[PDB]
């Protein structure tokens, strides 16, 4: 096991900024499986960018209403949407319109 976290996956959803048409890619996010936070940002750019999306990668992680900046894998929180940027502009497009709402727990 690696010597770092906790062990346990958060699932959460990483959207690209600006676009209103991708679905988002579901993470499970952990140490045992990224080696740290700019490990997950390196990933994310490969799964995220192409020719007109992210073009100095990712190098930003937004909270769904771009109120907040999340700058550790512990900061991350299970269940919840993400927006990744080039920059530190957010923009705000309908990200979670026509997507599937994760599971809400009851007990």
């Amino acid at each position: 096991l690696v010597p770092r976290g906790s062990h346990m996956a958060k699932k959460v959803r990483f959207y690209r900024n600006g676009d209103r048409y991708f679905k988002g890619i579901v993470y499970a996010v952990s140490s045992d499986r990224f080696r740290s936070f700019d490990a997950l940002l390196a990933d994310l750019t490969r799964s995220l960018s192409d020719n007109i999306n992210l073009p100095q990668g990712v190098r930003y992680i937004y909270t769904i209403d771009g109120s907040r900046k999340i700058g550790s894998m512990d900061e991350l929180e299970e269940g919840e949407s993400y927006v990744c940027s080039s920059d530190n502009f957010f923009d705000d497009v309908e990200y979670t319109k026509n997507v599937n709402p994760n599971w809400s727990v009851n007990v």
